């Protein structure tokens, strides 16, 4: 990737375009992020029209001898807008 | 999924939490989600840690008679902290 931003870069640019404290704003980041987790880790699906959504998804045991127990996986599906907006 | 949270519940609890109004929290997370989107677009990584990475990647072009050209994708990797929430 060219440039990697990170959360404080983010916080800085969003608090910019509301006017909110930085402070606000990252609480706020936190939180939102938090939110999402602990809904998708009870199963639930989080939908965000425009960006995308997170859930879970399930991976059986498998063998490789090694042997793997089920787990359930952190899925993101970009909606339209996103890859529409990444192809131009 | 079991449950499916919209952006206004979203909203609604993360709003809860903070302290601020529904309609700071609003104008707060939809910023956030266009300066995501934003910045991959612009071939750019945002990473957050303690939840993961957006990025993009590439799609050369593939046959299959029909034709499919190169895209660039929408990438979320998810960080340790988030994969181990959701196997709890």
């Amino acid at each position: 990737h060219h440039h990697h931003m990170n959360k404080q870069e983010l916080i800085d640019a969003v608090a910019a375009q509301t006017g909110a404290s930085k402070a606000q704003t990252g609480e706020t980041l936190d939180t939102l992020l938090e939110v999402i987790k602990k809904a998708v880790s009870k199963g639930d699906a989080v939908q965000l029209i425009g960006f995308g959504s997170f859930g879970s998804g399930k991976r059986a045991a498998r063998t490789g001898t090694i042997k793997i127990p089920a787990a359930k996986t952190v899925k993101f599906t970009a909606g339209k807008a996103f890859k529409d907006a990444v192809n131009k």
